[PDB]
């Protein structure tokens, strides 16, 4: 196995070949391919001519677009007091004593790392446009380069292809001084452009001055957004943005592992603390800027694997991604709801019709897809079980409206997680090992987090697939034993163990059925037996079920009547809630509030549609819901869930965090 690395300059090619020589005997070898620009590299990689290249976030964006669709597999790590993470700070450095502020940039000369790059372009230009300093309303007001050439008197923007003015301050030969790999390119080139007097300001990163003139830091200052000027070491409190680290992108195929193994071993051997003559990263320090940031930035102290569920859009984040897109586009009162499965989509489509369109619908196969869609902005909201509200929270979404189950006029609030078993049996909370279990779904409060967290806490084990002989816990690996009792849709394809209403044993009611049809214990909520007895459920399996046919399993090992859940429950837990992106909270609460007035349990038009009712399947909202109560603005997911639940799920997630949780933890720095 050989990794074909794509370089975009002769110096990079030289370093790459140097690394090739140093790893010729390794299990995974290295090959070097030099191209004219990073874009030729993106194309080469997509075309299976090369395998990887490290890119600035602005280029990670380009590489992730169709038809390339490359993905970030490794991210640079930079030193941080708070803790080295995979992000850096874009700063605007000027020479001390020049007095002008961020508000006086019009008419000044500027130095940039390169066109389309985070710190050197996307951040500074996007910011000046946002503040209105650079007049640009969108694509129809002309190109961004034209608006920038009109703003700054002259600049050096490696890679600029429309405005000659943006190359005017660049150093070098007439035909190549404006190339993306020219003398004044990169964070270090842009800095020297400033140092040489060719720019009044250089848009670089927080380590730049230290990398090029540590002993002369005192001759520079940072331009803060509030108009102030501060010392270069104050970047944490005087920066224009915190942006995702440069990352190695590659095709979304099997070769990603070998690419990572090569890097992992390469950095173990020539990492930041290596005594070797060869440094994978830099090392940082004074030297010809043309020799800096080769292959990887000199400021990187390590590479970190990027969770597989990550794509370029998620990697960059909604705000930055949206900023880039806005500079490529021109020139609301409807909620884009996320429905999991065909059943939820049908109820949602119906809601769309009676809401006259105030609510729109998007379908996905799994709940986790809703979290991803909302993170990207493709969808606006979704109701999630507390367990998922946690994951959604780690992902940056917040709970804005929550379900209440007691009285509709009551909109604290909660429900109880219980263990249900057949009345006539010895099954108890202490002899559960080796038994058949039924779970609403993995990751959910009552069906998984509470029961399993309780077992993990007391036992210390994480191997849950072997604790129960077998059972059904939707969302588990298809061939796992916790999927053996699941039934799928009964159609084709089977869709067995899928975490949606398509799975016969999915949800609170689904797990009860599984108990009646195949299990020894069901992990549901306090009202589940109630909701499906007394003929309230006309399904063949439950049309004749009786409340007294079941019993609750208390933690002490004893058993009780299903109506004494308050004295025999695994835990009292936070209710399900509607999560959204913070900026959307305002609109979603308002639109959701007007909807409940028309279609709530006492809706003025409840005869047309009822938000809180479904065929015993908790579609979109729990069937138990009596009303939604507003979650105070600014409430974090931890505050909403309560410290008790938070502590439980926090610990349990150390066992086997899902792909999405790992992905969002990465985004959070973990
Ligand atoms: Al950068
Ligand atoms: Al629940």
């Amino acid at each position: 196995s050989v990794i074909r690395w794509c370089t975009i300059s002769s110096p990079e090619e030289k370093k790459c070949n140097n690394l090739r020589d140093l790893t010729q005997q390794e299990r995974i070898s290295l090959t070097c391919v030099q191209k004219a620009t990073y874009l030729d590299c993106i194309k080469a990689i997509a075309n299976n001519e090369a395998d990887a290249i490290s890119l600035d976030g602005g280029q990670v964006f380009e590489a992730g677009l169709a038809p390339y669709k490359l993905k970030p597999i490794a991210a640079e790590v930079y030193e941080h007091t708070e803790g080295s993470t995979t992000s850096y700070y874009a700063v605007a450095v000027v020479k001390k004593g020049t007095e002008f502020t961020v508000n006086d940039l019009q008419g000044k000369t500027s130095c940039h790392t390169g066109l389309g790059r985070s710190a050197g372009w996307n951040i500074p230009i996007g910011t000046l446009i946002h503040r209105g300093a650079i007049e640009w309303e969108g694509i129809e007001s002309g190109s961004v380069e034209q608006a920038v050439a009109k703003f700054f008197s002259a600049s050096c923007v490696p890679g600029a292809t429309i405005e000659q003015k943006l190359c005017r301050q660049c150093k070098g030969d007439p035909k190549t001084k404006c190339a993306r790999n020219a003398p004044y390119s990169g964070y270090s080139g842009a800095f020297h452009c400033l140092k040489d007097g060719k720019g009044d300001v250089a848009f670089v990163k927080h380590t730049t001055v230290n990398e090029n003139a540590p002993d002369q830091k005192d001759e520079y200052e940072l331009l803060c957004l509030d108009g102030s000027r501060q010392p270069v070491d104050n970047y944490k409190t005087c920066n224009w943005a915190r942006v995702a680290a440069h990352a190695v992108v590659a095709r979304d195929d099997n070769k990603v592992e070998d690419i990572w193994s090569f890097l992992s071993k390469a950095q173990s051997d020539f990492g930041v603390d290596t005594k070797s003559d060869f440094h994978l990263f830099g090392p940082p320090g004074k030297k010809d800027p043309v020799l800096k940031d080769l292959l990887f930035k000199d400021s990187a102290i390590m590479l970190k694997r990027v969770p597989s569920l990550m794509d370029s859009q998620l990697y960059l984040g909604f705000e930055y991604y949206s900023a880039i897109q806005s500079m490529r586009k021109d020139q609301e009162n409807r909620i884009q709801w996320c429905a999991v499965g065909k059943d939820e989509k049908s109820k949602c489509d119906r809601w769309s019709v009676v809401s006259n369109g105030d609510v729109e619908c998007t379908v996905v196969d799994e709940t986790k897809d809703c979290i991803i869609k909302i993170m990207k902005g493709e969808a606006d909201a979704v109701a999630l079980d507390g367990g998922l509200v946690y994951t959604a929270g780690v992902c940056g979404l917040v709970p804005v409206m929550a379900e209440r189950y007691d009285d509709e006029s009551q909109c604290p609030a909660s429900y109880f997680a219980v263990a249900v078993a057949r009345k006539d049996s010895n099954v108890n909370w202490n002899n559960l090992k080796g038994k058949k279990s039924c779970h609403t779904a993995v990751g959910r409060t009552a069906g998984w987090v509470i029961p399993m967290g309780l077992i993990h806490n007391r036992t210390g084990t994480c191997n849950f697939d072997e604790y129960f002989s077998e059972g059904c816990a939707p969302g588990s690996p298809p061939n796992s034993r916790l999927c053996q009792l699941c039934q799928g849709s009964g159609g084709i394809p089977p869709e067995k163990c899928v975490a949606s209403s398509h799975e016969k044993y999915f949800g609170y009611t689904g797990a009860l059925r599984c108990l009646v049809e195949k299990g020894d214990v069901a992990f549901i909520q306090h009202s589940t037996v109630e909701e499906n007895t007394g003929g309230k459920n006309k399904a063949d399996w439950a049309k004749n079920l009786q409340m007294d046919d079941f019993e609750l399993l208390c933690t002490d090992g004893r058993r009780a009547n299903v109506m004494d859940y308050r004295e025999c429950n695994l835990a009292e837990v936070p209710t399900h809630a509607v999560v959204v992106r913070p900026e959307k909270a305002n609109k979603i609460r308002d639109l959701l509030e007007r909807q409940e007035k028309r279609f709530g349990v006492n809706g003025s038009e409840k005869s047309k549609f009822m938000m809180f009712e479904s065929q015993n399947k908790d579609l979109l909202f729990k069937d138990l819901t009596k009303c939604l109560f507003k979650v105070r603005e600014g409430t974090t997911y931890k505050e909403f869930l309560g410290d008790k639940f938070y502590t439980v799920i926090s610990s349990l997630k150390t066992c086997n965090p899902s792909d999405i949780l790992q992905m969002c933890s990465f985004l959070e720095g973990k």
